[PDB]
């Protein structure tokens, strides 16, 4: 474990960090605290900490409270070793179509959803821990476009609502090495046959 070279620093920001297409923002272990961008409550008018344009990547940051509106992903994004110390309204939202992968890192203290999927996408969560959350993944309510979710080597503890919820019959969830402790229900999809192991 080579600790990142910005470890121990705290970057205080006052606007959304925009990562452009083809860029990788590498925080090298920096912790970010946002000011004037929200309080991390359930209010829907907060700003995202990061906006990842299509084809942009993000790695090696710790997002401190307040989590605001977390990370907005416009598709074809890799989000690697990001730690949400205290999720805000939500941790990450898929805002436009593409593949989005969350690999490594962890999330704690999500009052509602950790990941909100608001456009058709392929959404993978890999080597990830979350504790004290309402839901790990929510396809935006009452939408019927298709998402495909993969949960691979995911460990969850204290899930108040469910692991994942969608109102879309054509969406699917696939999981592989999923460990869940203390959860109300695992999956709230129209039918349980939308959920698969692999
Ligand atoms: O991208 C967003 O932040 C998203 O937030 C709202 O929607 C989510 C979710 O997609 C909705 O189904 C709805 O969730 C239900 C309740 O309102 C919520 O408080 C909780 O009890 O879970 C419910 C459920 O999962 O069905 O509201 C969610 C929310 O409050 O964050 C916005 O409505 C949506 O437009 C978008 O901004
Ligand atoms: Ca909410
Ligand atoms: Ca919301
Ligand atoms: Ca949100
Ligand atoms: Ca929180």
């Amino acid at each position: 474990h080579h600790v990142g070279t910005n470890t121990g620093g705290v970057l205080v920001i006052t606007d959304t960090i925009i990562v452009k297409s083809g860029q990788t923002y590498d925080g090298k272990g920096i912790k970010i605290i946002a000011q004037g961008m929200g309080d991390g409550s359930q209010s829907e008018n907060q700003k995202p900490i990061f906006k990842l344009e299509k084809g942009a990547n993000l790695k090696n940051v710790i997002i401190g409270a307040p989590g605001c509106d977390g990370i907005h992903c416009y598709g074809d994004n890799v989000v690697e070793n990001v730690v949400w110390e205290d999720v805000g309204e939500d941790a990450l939202t898929v805002k436009s179509e593409g593949v989005v992968e969350v690999i490594g890192g962890s999330a704690k203290e999500a009052a509602d959803a950790v990941f909100n999927l608001n456009a058709p996408c392929t959404f993978k969560v890999k080597n990830f821990t979350a504790t004290n959350i309402g839901k790990l993944v929510r396809q935006n309510g009452n939408t019927t476009f298709k998402v495909v979710i993969y949960l691979e080597d995911v460990t969850l503890n204290n899930v108040k609502s469910c692991v994942a919820k969608s109102d879309s019959p054509v969406s699917e969830l696939w999981y592989h090495n999923l460990n869940v402790n203390n959860c109300k229900t695992l999956f709230e999809f129209p039918s349980q046959s939308q959920i698969h192991q692999y």
